[PDB]
């Protein structure tokens, strides 16, 4: 399983710094939300540019103007972009169709989804290839976690590759991995760590732990 | 009765230029998601220091992470930001707080809301005070109007604000304005009018209608 790493609240040049401290011991890099309102698509250029190795997810979040906005996202080097299960399956659709052009790969974003059973089942048979259950930060603050989401998740898929994200940390990464979901997203425990890389090794170290 | 106009696939310089052909017929100017997405937050600072004495809006369609990303979009500029209504109460507070914080504005897009009544009555009691109806662009393109939606909207709200989207143009704005929404959102039919400023025109003249 890879360990995905959300950059959320950093600007480009602390991002560019921060990187350079963790980035052996990750797969994936992602460009957050705000860090994409913030900074622009020049966010994943430069990010890919200094990382050509590396994956770049860039969460965009989208839930309208799908094939418009995933290309823009694709052309500028992203590997992955996000797009909300509670949107639209058109919308959904519009960016995989993005998604097959580029060679590249669309990751449906669960969060918030109410009758996530009767979801996973639209969205796979809708032709969703990779889905990520999400409890956000905000819900995260209310103490809620995604674990019982995954349970969910992988009863339910049949055949996408999973993510799960919801303040993942060294402290609960083996709980997850356990499970065997295909992405570990952890953003906060690596980012606001006094040692990050110390963090991103004790995780990267349990995801590897679980063949 | 407000023309807010969405810039959604231009370019920052591509904005600037077109700003001024039907900047004198617009009250509001939307910053759409995918130029959010492409430019950053560069583009609400660049359009409100050159249009200081219209309004701005952010098309953020935040999903997460709430007071942060808000909060971001007013210190560059914004006079309103967007959060989706299928997004967590939890997020819809916290956008509304950054919103107070800074004397401004929080819309909360309704697009792929579910059960609009019973949306409506929940966020209306949690203290949201600015509702818009929309059939987003990818649905536009399957025909479908965000009319119907607007008139269970119409019937069910309370005291919020009401703003109306959905490839509005001056060949339907009438039948929405009768209908007496607080905002028109119209984007396409403007920015790819080959006539904008005459476009521009005859819809804000229907508005100016309905005194």
């Amino acid at each position: 399983m890879k360990l995905q790493l959300a950059l959320d609240e950093l600007t480009l040049p602390e991002a560019m710094v921060f990187m350079d401290k963790v980035v052996d011991d990750v797969d994936i890099i992602e460009v957050g939300t705000p860090f994409l309102i913030r900074e622009g698509v020049n966010a994943i250029k430069a990010i890919k540019e200094k990382y050509p190795h590396k994956e770049v997810l860039a969460d965009a979040k989208i839930m309208d103007g799908g094939h418009f906005e995933s290309q823009l996202l694709f052309d500028a080097g992203a590997d992955y972009v996000t797009v909300l299960g509670v949107t639209d399956v058109l919308t959904i659709q519009s960016c995989i169709r993005a998604a097959k052009e580029a060679g590249k790969q669309v990751v449906v974003d669960m969060i918030c989804v109410d009758d996530l059973p009767a979801r996973v089942r639209l969205l796979e048979e809708a032709g969703a290839d990779m889905l990520a259950v999400h409890t956000g930060t905000d819900q995260q603050a209310a103490g809620r976690k995604p674990i019982d989401d995954l349970i969910t998740m992988l009863k339910v898929r049949r055949k996408a590759r999973i993510a799960v994200a919801g303040g993942i940390s060294s402290q609960t990464v083996k709980d997850y991995a356990l499970l065997g979901p295909d992405v570990v997203i952890v953003g906060s425990a690596i980012t606001h760590a006094a040692d990050p890389a110390g963090e991103a090794r004790k995780i990267s170290q349990v995801l590897l732990q679980h063949h």
